[PDB]
């Protein structure tokens, strides 16, 4: 027996606009050949493919995270200013392909101003170094006559970007990231990016890595808890199985509290509000190479679906949030070199985005769950959720109070569910619900179905208290009031 509550009355807390962000490296295929390709009959003015920028406008991305996860580790962000031609090209060692650099820090902000997102940057804290932090700083936000501020200037750009969000290392924890530190080395080196920096520039943003090492975390809480505004997670999750992958959305949530505790342990670090940043998180067990261009299906999407909902209801802890890539790389939006096509992620995304009230009101929801037991991103790391709800959601109001959104995932295959759903004082609407599913927990668009896994509205009849079915493995929003 299924049943949700909604009381639009009570507002529980805001929702950050920033749980829907984006991230976008310079890993295969993300940036050239895929928002940036240079010349191409798709692609615009400064080389943006302009197929793509709408697919990316269309979702609102709120933050775009840059340069890199892997990559930053070994980039020194003055290889990409400049007039091109004259940026040297360079060899990339994280994912080893050349870097030719035409697409640098103010084609980055460029990118970010057109879809109207906020650009959040991370720094090289492998190859790179404070002074280099610094400058790229000075170069983006200061508005003095020092000497990055007026190159910012002769270069295009007399206003200074001022990018407020800074990731101060990546993954940093990672034998596989260039010049990776130990727990105290990285540990005191956050405190000394973020101290100063900070001295510079007192309005960034700062989201320290942050990993699954309880140890890591602490030693990081503990050392910049009183500087740092955020501490980083990244979360990957995949499996063959449809239920092993859709679960992993409540383990996700175990996770993420677990986390959260550890910062209340750190008596500097709970005092200011430091937060969570899931600034690197979507499902990738398949590929692994380095173009990881994950083939999604709607099982994905549905996991993807559920993440946000949850984030929905999180958003308070972990205000900040990056899906993976929105490109080819672990890609949102596939390519190719005449078109493009949007992988039932993407589409979770498109409905979320577009039918999200900006707070979350007391919502209650009853299901039947269910314990699972699997594995997940590729090596198959086992793993294990207890009581995971078949069916769970959210309740958002718009800013002005005058809409309401009930975002609901059933997230089980073979059923289609008639739960009752009850809005306290509602009254009799003509609400319209827009749900997306797909043929099987497997299908995927193409080029030629660029349709298969997609969203479709339909108009209701609602009243204070009523039902509604909802289609297996499906994601809905029923958009009242």
């Amino acid at each position: 027996s299924y049943r949700i509550v909604v009381d639009p009355k009570e507002v529980v807390k805001p929702i950050s606009r920033h749980i829907y962000g984006h991230f976008t490296e310079h890993l295969g295929r993300c940036i050239y050949g895929g928002i940036y390709e240079e010349g191409s009959p798709l692609s615009d003015e400064r080389g943006f493919r302009k197929d793509v920028l709408e697919a990316v406008k269309r979702i609102k991305v709120p933050n775009l995270r840059w340069p890199g996860g892997n990559f930053v580790s070994n980039y020194h962000w003055e290889d990409g200013i400049g007039p091109k031609d004259q940026r040297p090209v360079r060899f990339d060692l994280a994912w080893q392909q050349e870097e030719t650099n035409r697409f640098g820090t103010d084609e980055f902000i460029e990118y970010c101003r057109e879809i109207g997102a906020e650009p959040y940057i991370s720094i090289n804290m492998g190859t790179g170094t404070l002074d280099e932090a610094l400058h790229w700083l000075e170069y983006c936000n200061g508005k003095g006559n020092t000497y990055y501020a007026q190159l910012r200037r002769k270069y295009g750009h007399p206003e200074p970007y001022n990018v407020k969000f800074w990731g101060i290392g990546n993954e940093m924890y990672g034998e596989w990231q260039v010049g990776h530190m130990t727990a105290d080395e990285y540990a005191r080196a956050a405190k000394e990016y973020t101290k100063w920096m900070k001295v510079f520039d007192p309005t960034i943003k700062a989201i320290a890595v942050g990993c699954d090492d309880p140890i890591w975390n602490l030693r990081v809480l503990q050392e910049a808890g009183d500087v740092i505004d955020f501490i980083s997670y990244h979360f990957y999750t995949g499996s063959d199985d449809y239920y092993e992958t859709v679960s992993t959305v409540y383990l996700l949530k175990e996770r993420l509290i677990g986390v959260k505790k550890l910062i209340d342990m750190v008596d500097t670090a709970r005092k200011r509000g430091v937060k969570i940043a899931l600034d690197e998180w979507n499902v990738w067990y398949r590929v692994s190479d380095n173009k990881l261009e994950e083939p999604y299906d709607l099982k994905d999407g549905i996991f993807a679906c559920g993440v946000l909902v949850l984030l929905q209801k999180m958003s308070d802890i972990v205000p900040l949030a990056n899906l993976a890539q929105l490109v080819n790389a672990l890609g949102a939006i596939h390519t190719e070199k005449d078109g493009l096509i949007l992988t039932p992620v993407y589409k979770a995304f498109e409905l979320i985005v577009n039918h999200s009230g900006e707070k979350l009101v007391k919502t209650h929801v009853e299901s039947e769950t269910y314990n699972i037991e699997g594995v997940m991103f590729i090596n198959k790391m086992p793993f294990s959720v207890e009581n995971a709800p078949f069916l769970d959601a959210a309740a958002s109001i718009s800013e002005d109070g005058k809409k309401l959104f009930i975002a609901v995932v059933n997230y089980r295959k073979e059923d289609a569910l008639k739960v009752p759903i009850r809005v306290e004082g509602l009254g009799q609407k003509k609400a319209t619900v827009y749900t997306l599913t797909g043929p099987d927990v497997n299908a995927r668009n193409t080029m030629e179905n660029p349709n298969v896994v997609d969203i479709t509205s339909e108009t209701i009849t609602v009243d204070t208290e009523f039902e509604h079915t909802f289609k297996p493995f499906s994601c809905s929003v029923i958009e009242v009031e």
